[PDB]
């Protein structure tokens, strides 16, 4: 199961690591893409999680498109894990360098709560331009069921645990 995270709360816990290598470890049952309404998976989290399906979940995300069209912000999809988790619950966090509404980001941390378990990015952090500090904290008052953060980076994570409330 997931080793070496550090407990923040009843249910949320976090470790300085890479999202596609902890998924590739533990296989869990999900695993949370920091997708776009698209469904383009092709930087931060989403183009690494998509590289390491040697592109299976970009073809089987453009087919998911071609028939349902696109995700609305704060909305999610259940698709494959393909080899990294059993499902990939890509989670459409606002965008903020696309001026996307950042009151968006407890809806789309909503989506978790529909799985017992997951193994998730900070949402709309990263390229995704939001305050990672504030993503952390809509996490932590958001989600009731297991998330497991991976924080790629180590500097981040450092600021994040050392600024928590
Ligand atoms: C999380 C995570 N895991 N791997 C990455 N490149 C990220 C980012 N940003």
């Amino acid at each position: 199961s997931f080793s070496g995270y550090l407990k923040l709360t009843d249910n949320v816990y976090i470790k300085n690591a890479d999202i596609v290598e902890e998924a590739k470890k533990v296989k869990p049952t999900v695993v949370v893409n920091a997708a776009n309404v698209y469904l383009k998976h092709g930087g931060g989290v989403a183009g690494a999680l998509n590289k390491a399906t040697n592109n299976a979940m970009q073809v089987e995300s453009d087919d998911y498109i071609a028939t349902n069209g696109p995700l609305k912000v704060g909305g999610s999809c259940v698709l494959s894990g393909h080899n990294l988790a059993k499902h990939c619950l890509h989670v459409v966090g606002p965008n903020v360098n696309k001026g996307e509404d950042i009151q968006l980001l407890k809806s789309a941390y909503e989506n978790f709560n529909q799985h017992e378990v997951l193994l998730a990015p900070l949402l709309s952090a990263g390229i995704f331009g939001a305050d990672p500090i504030h993503s952390l904290r809509v996490c932590v008052d958001t989600v009731r069921t297991n998330v497991y953060l991976a924080v790629f980076d180590k500097n981040l994570y450092d600021k994040l645990v050392s600024s928590f409330l």
